């Protein structure tokens, strides 16, 4: 709805940070906790899961290389 146009909009800077810090602070696979701890604009456990999975797999977070 909050776009009133085709193609889903991307995630917000603040939300990505919230999620990143959330997973780092409380671990992965606890979207409910993350969602409650950090103040997201309009997200759900499903959107958090989607975003993180897509990010770690395709938007290669990295910063954990052996060398």
């Amino acid at each position: 709805e909050k776009h009133r146009a085709r193609k889903r909009q991307a995630w917000l800077w603040e939300e990505d940070k919230n999620l990143r810090s959330g997973v780092r602070k409380y671990g992965e696979g606890n979207w409910s906790k993350i969602l409650l701890h950090y103040k997201f604009n309009n997200r759900t456990s499903v959107m958090l899961k989607d975003r993180w999975r897509t990010m770690k797999k395709l938007k290669l977070i990295s910063s954990d290389s052996e060398d």
